[PDB]
């Protein structure tokens, strides 16, 4: 179902020993559950973590966090970290789940 990759690809690292890893701002776009998405992404050489979604259309919200969340398994990208990003969303995810923009945890899902 998912169509997408990075219009934005994070820096690409070499650790000592040589594994390769993943850091700094980037962003994932592509269609999913026919809405359009884009990931703000960020990461500090340990971990990777989400910013903010973007989507076109709340019509299918909760199948398309579905496959942001399978995609984040598959990109290595925790939705543990709170964004300071705030406003235009009506709620925010947090561990992959659906809270009111009250909130402070996760990042906004803002509908564009
Ligand atoms: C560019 N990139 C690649 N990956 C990881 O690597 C997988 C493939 O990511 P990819 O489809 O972008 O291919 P590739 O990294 O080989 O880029 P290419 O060599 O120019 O064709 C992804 O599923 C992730 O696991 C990435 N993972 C993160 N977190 N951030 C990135 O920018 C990233
Ligand atoms: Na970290």
């Amino acid at each position: 179902g998912t169509l997408g990759g990075f219009s934005k690809p994070q820096k690409t690292f070499v650790r000592p020993g040589g594994g390769v890893g993943y850091k700094g701002k980037g962003v994932w776009t592509g269609v999913m559950e026919d809405t359009h998405v884009q990931i703000l992404i960020d990461g500090d050489g340990t971990s990777n973590w989400l910013e903010e979604i973007r989507l076109s259309s709340d019509a299918r919200l909760y199948d398309v966090i579905e496959s942001i969340r399978r995609l984040c398994d598959d990109l290595g990208i925790n939705n543990r970290v709170a964004s300071a990003y705030r406003g235009h969303c009506m709620v925010r995810l947090s561990g992959f789940k659906i809270k009111p923009a009250s909130r402070t945890d996760g990042c906004p899902v803002r509908i564009m």
